[PDB]
C-alpha cells in the first residue's frame, strides 16, 4: 500500500462532475474544483484545469493527472509549512501518508489547526493523538474516512485499509 492507493480508495474516482461531502463541486480522485454553487463556474475551472473544452467529463487518464499533482502539492505543501513540517519529519514512513491524506483533504491550513494533535504526534503519544483528533468537526462529519486515517496514526500499519 501507499499513498495514491490509499488516496484513491478513500476519495474514489468520479469522470463526471459531481458534489462531494460539503456538496461542492469536485472531479476524478477528488479534486476540488470550486465552492462556488455555480455549475457553470466548475464546469470553467474544469476546462482551465484541464486545458481543453470538456464540458465537465475527463478521461481516466485526465483525472490521474490530476491526482498526481495534487499529490505533489500535498507533500509540497507540508514541506514548505512551518507548522507541518517538523511533524512530518518526525514521523515513520506509513504515519507521514495519514498526514499527507489529511492535508490533501483538509488543506494545510485546516491540518495546521490541529496544534495540539500535531503536538502529540510528534511526541509518539499515539493513543492520545487518536483520541484529540477524534474531537474534531472532521470526524463528526466523516466518521468512516477519519477513523481509517486515526488507526492509521494510532497504529503506524495499513490495517484500516486492507
Ligand atoms: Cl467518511
Amino acid at each position: 500500500m501507499n499513498i495514491f492507493e490509499m488516496l484513491r480508495i478513500d476519495e474514489g474516482l468520479r469522470l463526471k462532475i459531481y458534489k462531494d461531502t460539503e456538496g461542492y463541486y469536485t472531479i476524478g480522485i477528488g479534486h476540488l474544483l470550486t465552492k462556488s454553487p455555480s455549475l457553470n463556474a466548475a464546469k470553467s475551472e474544469l476546462d482551465k484545469a484541464i486545458g481543453r473544452n470538456t464540458n465537465g467529463v475527463i478521461t481516466k487518464d485526465e483525472a490521474e493527472k490530476l491526482f498526481n499533482q495534487d499529490v505533489d502539492a500535498a507533500v509540497r505543501g507540508i514541506l514548505r509549512n512551518a507548522k507541518l513540517k517538523p511533524v512530518y519529519d518526525s514521523l515513520d514512513a506509513v504515519r507521514r501518508a495519514a498526514l499527507i491524506n489529511m492535508v490533501f483533504m483538509m488543506g494545510e491550513t485546516g491540518v495546521a489547526g490541529f496544534t495540539n494533535s500535531l503536538r502529540m504526534l510528534q511526541q509518539k503519544r499515539w493513543d492520545e493523538a487518536a483520541v484529540n483528533l477524534a474531537k474534531s468537526r472532521w470526524y463528526n462529519q466523516t466518521p468512516n474516512r477519519a477513523k481509517r486515517v486515526i488507526t492509521t496514526f494510532r497504529t503506524g500499519t495499513w490495517d484500516a485499509y486492507k
